[PDB]
């Protein structure tokens, strides 16, 4: 801890500060929530099938009582029983998100940059930074989400780990959970990639540099300050890999979203917004980095 | 053979059967779900932890919702499921007082002694029907979409046959008994004489003496005689073992009312909570 930069240590602490106070592990603020129900366009559609598959998963909500409701998806046969837990995902994604630019409005790096700035890097990190916060909670032995009440559950496949770990996104869950992080590395990890000064629309390119090339550096240091075993060399650049990754996937999945929402519109407002003057045409998003937590 | 008239008795109750019980719950519509002094309480936790089972729903889509019931706390939790009983004993009593009156021997009777009657009849004639939907194999209730599923309580079928409405699900499913006598046996146990605020007790023994009758006939006729030697008396002692257990759950009923209020209307005035005025919904669903 001493061996990094007091500025480091304020900065590491800082970040997990603000991921305590913006991430809900439980998803107990969680509510509200919308459930499962109790020729060339077609081309489009069997595209479509084939992002659903991958991302198969049961959920289960749990209840304080101890009571437990569990949903099997259907089985795919014609047209929207694979959008049925579409609704309900984007309602989750969204909350996902909120809490995402809760930690960056908390962030002084962040809350100091150009507010044109901010809602270009969250636009750009959005998905990055939710997906590595799935990671935490990700049960790779079950192949299950755990958030809190609710639980999304991989559906076994025929193809077995071997068909699973072909989607990059499972594919990067694993590899990233493999890693054993620390709390500290997901936070400077999240960082790296909210301050991505090579994200569309950013125009304080240099102070978005400046400030990403120091959480690398604190990455890299907290490694070599508090990881000394032989299963953590080149953690920091398996890390860096790591995120570069992460910005193909979050790149293949932009497509593959929007895909979905030209077949059948299912997205909330703010993420209708995330998906498209940046203040004006960002009015939700400019809304929530204003208002205070 | 069956006498005409016995014939006749038969095909009248199958008919009101036909029309009266929905055997798919297709029309169970709207039903609430699991959402997601100190003597009576514990009394009630008794009564709510040996009939503890699964809801399953299952979609049009072919998605599965399975409500696994919540681990006893004896608190709120106990009583997650009550509120949907509630509804699902609202919708069969409704089917119910719609059969008594399909039947030309109950709309004859005085309309005090119908509400009498289905009084005393409403539970054993719904326990009834819900064992012609009963997978003893299964240990599940397959209400059409709905399935209820008896939870595997740690003594497998010895914990469960040792509760008597269980084990008189299981007894009667064993005697595979027909639609035939499946209704002859709700008739029965309907124009039963001895019920609470019955007058024409004669007219009504008369009658269930008529339909017993006709069951036994029925037995003799369309049965290996031989091997189905009994078979009425092993149906009259079930109704016998019905009679008590409704009382049993009549009684668990009005104590988990008195804790906590989970009755519909209808259910209300079942539990008594002029005849005619205690019971008002109930006329008026026998005079539409
Ligand atoms: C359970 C949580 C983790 C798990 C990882 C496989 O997740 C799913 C499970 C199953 C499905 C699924 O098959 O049901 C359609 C979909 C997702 N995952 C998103 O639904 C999703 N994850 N991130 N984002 C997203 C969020 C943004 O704001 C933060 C911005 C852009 C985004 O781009 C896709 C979404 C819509
Ligand atoms: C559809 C499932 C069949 C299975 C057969 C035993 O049933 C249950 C399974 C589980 C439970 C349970 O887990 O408990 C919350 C409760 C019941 N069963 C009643 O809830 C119930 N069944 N009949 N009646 C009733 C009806 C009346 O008029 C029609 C009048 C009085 C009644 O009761 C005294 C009730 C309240």
């Amino acid at each position: 801890v001493q061996g990094l930069t007091e500025e480091q240590r304020m900065m590491i602490r800082e970040l997990m500060d603000a991921q305590m106070k913006t991430f809900d592990t439980t998803f107990s603020h969680f509510k509200n929530f919308r459930l499962p129900g109790v020729r060339e366009e077609a081309a489009k559609w069997s595209q479509v099938r084939k992002d659903l598959c991958s991302l198969k998963v049961s959920l289960q909500l749990r209840g304080e009582d101890g009571s437990v409701w569990n949903y099997k998806p259907p089985a795919d046969s014609g047209g929207k029983e694979i959008f049925s837990l579409l609704p309900h995902m984007a309602d989750m994604s969204t909350y996902m998100f909120k809490g995402i630019i809760s930690f960056a409005k908390v962030i002084s790096y962040f809350r100091d940059l150009p507010i044109e700035d901010q809602i270009s890097l969250l636009k750009g990190a959005a998905f990055e930074l939710c997906q590595l916060r799935f990671n935490t909670v990700f049960n790779a032995e079950t192949g299950t989400w755990e958030c809190g009440r609710l639980s999304y559950c991989l559906e076994d496949t025929a193809g077995g780990f071997q068909q699973l770990l072909l989607e990059p996104m499972l594919k990067f869950h694993y590899m990233l959970k493999k890693l054993q992080l620390h709390e500290e590395e997901y936070v400077l990890m999240q960082a790296i990639s909210l301050f991505s000064p090579d994200r569309p629309g950013v125009l304080q390119h240099r102070v978005v540099d400046q400030l990403q090339e120091q959480f690398a550096i604190t990455l890299k240091s907290y490694i070599e300050c508090n990881r000394p075993q032989p299963a953590h060399r080149f953690l920091f650049l398996k890390i860096m890999a790591m995120l570069t990754e992460l910005r193909s996937i979050n790149a293949q999945h932009t497509q593959r979203w929007l895909r979905i929402q030209d077949i059948h519109p299912f997205a909330t407002p703010l993420m209708q917004e995330l998906f498209g003057s940046l203040t004006e045409r960002h009015k939700i998003l400019h809304r929530l980095l204003q208002e205070g937590s």
